[PDB]
């Protein structure tokens, strides 16, 4: 029923207001990049003034860094036409954050969103081992309902329990319409949701979920797909 966009998060006051009615999800920190608890250019030939006056993609599919799922640098060949720096200029889809029937908060297109269409980069805390599986018992201790855990590499998971952005709210599926992708950022991997088909406006934005936490018992799925795995 209700729902909310984007920059409804900018202001935290406003926010705590709304939430505090029911018109919009609970309060936490809203982060632009991944906080860590412990701490070259490619081929494209640059595009003329034509070229890109009349609509050509700096950096298409045939681009070295994109083909590799790197993102270009300031040092690109064509500047700023580039149009493989999606993380960095935070290029996301419209999408807003509206009220499910029982799985919580979700994400919906504002927009139609064409097939393999950068949604939103998932940020969060980023924890060792050692620190997800302290979490995984303050957080069951805690008697927490939803979870905000996401693999990144061998000794990098992403919890955005407390800090994150909006991409937190993605709710699973079995019959999913996105998928995460690791994108190499200045050295550094980040994962984002891309839509995996083109999604109609209004429809929710959902993946399937594939992390491994377990034990405090397991979750109903009520994607209502016609393939439902019936838990998450
Ligand atoms: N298909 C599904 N069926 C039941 N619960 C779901 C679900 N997809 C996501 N969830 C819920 O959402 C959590 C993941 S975080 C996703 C955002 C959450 N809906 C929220 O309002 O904050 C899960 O722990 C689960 O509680
Ligand atoms: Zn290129
Ligand atoms: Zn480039
Ligand atoms: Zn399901």
């Amino acid at each position: 029923g209700p729902s909310c966009v984007m920059d409804d998060f900018r202001d935290p006051q406003r926010w705590k207001e709304c939430a505090k009615q029911g018109k919009m999800p609970c309060y936490f920190d809203l982060i632009e990049e991944n906080v860590y608890l412990t701490e070259m250019q490619c081929e494209c030939t640059p595009l003329s003034k034509d070229e890109r006056a009349q609509g050509e993609i700096a950096c298409g599919e045939d681009c070295l860094n994109r083909l590799l799922m790197i993102e270009c640098s300031s040092r690109c060949p064509n500047g700023d036409y580039c149009s493989n720096r999606r993380f960095q200029r935070k290029q996301h889809a419209d999408v807003e954050v509206i009220l499910t029937e029982k799985k919580g908060w979700g994400l919906r297109a504002a927009k139609d969103l064409p097939s393999n269409t950068f949604v939103l980069e998932y940020c969060g805390e980023v924890l060792d081992h050692k620190e997800f599986k302290a979490r995984v018992k303050e957080y069951a201790r805690n008697k927490n309902i939803h979870y905000y855990f996401m693999a990144l590499k061998n000794d990098e998971i992403i919890d955005a329990t407390q800090k994150g952005n909006c991409s937190r709210f993605m709710n699973h599926s079995c019959e999913p319409n996105c998928e995460t992708q690791k994108w190499t950022v200045n050295g550094q991997l980040r994962v984002g949701f891309f839509t995996t088909k083109l999604v109609p406006s209004g429809s929710e934005l959902t993946f399937d979920y594939q992390f491994q936490r377990y034990g405090k018992e397991a979750q109903k799925c009520f994607c209502g797909s016609a393939n439902c795995r019936g838990y998450l």
